[PDB]
């Protein structure tokens, strides 16, 4: 799988909120472009000019995120975050020359990434009473992975001691893009889990942070919900299930050429961290089934 490799895979199952620290520093920033960022601002005034109603707003910059020994007592990972903003995405990651920036950005700075903006993403593993996860179908008009399967999930907005507000935000955002887009109530849902860090490979290496999130409701309860907000309540074009017992094996189904490279992230990293039981009892053979 090419269009996507892994930052970060989280122990214990995945971290809660209480278990994550970060830190918010202009140190954390894309660098300028070596010709200057107004390769950015021309791209800008070209897109409003054919779009007069798009708007800039601000993101969180992943630059990189480390776990602490495993076992360990304390705060068990620490995200370093930046800022940056939907224009600046559309400028480098979104650019025809992003590979191009991607090697001046290994020459100047030994850092593949420091000319992208490189927005977080948040994306959800969610799980119905009746054991499914929820999979949702783009649009064949929009222009990011027309026409693909997507989880819920977006890109958050900006409003350890500024850290724990923002550790907050990130985990309540994965909780509201669920509400907003599948139509759930908010008392249906789990406190989130992180599962890991997943990387886009065909956006020039844009990273999500993929979550595990359990519903108390039923696949058909869920569908109502969604169905029920009728055409202009999401972005979405439909909703489907695929039992948790068939998620192991997705990667070797048809559907696994139809998946956006951000929720391939979300489903091998709920496979490693969520499934793959460690334990006698979830392990013997009955339970997983060899092959
Ligand atoms: C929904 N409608 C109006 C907004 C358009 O998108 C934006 O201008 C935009 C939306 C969110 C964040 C952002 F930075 C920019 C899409 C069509």
């Amino acid at each position: 799988d090419p269009e996507v490799t892994l930052l970060l895979q989280c122990p214990g199952g995945g971290l809660p909120q209480e278990q994550i620290q970060a830190e918010l520093s202009p140190a954390h920033d894309r660098r300028p472009l070596p010709g200057g960022d107004e390769a950015i601002t021309a791209i800008w005034e070209t897109r409003l000019k054919a779009q007069p109603w798009l708007f800039d707003a601000p993101k969180f910059r992943l630059h990189s995120a480390t776990l602490a020994p495993i076992g360990s007592r304390g705060p068990q990972l620490l995200l370093r975050l930046g800022l940056t903003s939907y224009r600046d995405f559309l400028g480098t990651n979104w650019s025809s020359s992003a590979a191009w920036l991607r090697q001046q950005g290994a020459t100047d700075w030994g850092d593949t990434q420091a000319y992208l903006a490189d927005p977080l993403g948040v994306g959800a593993a969610l799980a119905t009473a009746d054991d499914f996860l929820v999979f949702l179908r783009r649009s064949r008009q929009v222009a990011e992975a027309p026409g693909l399967v997507d989880v819920p999930g977006g890109h958050p907005e900006p409003q350890d001691l500024a850290g724990q507000l923002v550790v907050h935000e990130l985990f309540s955002s994965v909780l509201q893009e669920i509400c907003d887009e599948v139509n759930l109530p908010l008392l249906t849902l789990s406190q989130p889990l992180l599962l890991g860090i997943a990387r886009n490979e065909t956006s020039a290496g844009r990273a999500s942070a993929e979550f595990y999130v359990q519903c108390s409701l039923t696949s058909e309860q869920v569908r109502k919900h969604y169905l029920s907000g009728g055409p202009e309540a999401h972005e979405s074009t439909g909703i489907f299930f695929v039992e948790t017992q068939n998620v192991r094996r997705l990667p070797e189904t048809e559907m696994w050429a139809e998946l956006c490279p951000s929720a391939k992230g979300a489903i091998i990293l709920y496979n490693r961290v969520q499934g793959s039981p460690t334990g006698a009892a979830l392990g013997s053979p009955a339970l997983l089934p060899p092959l």
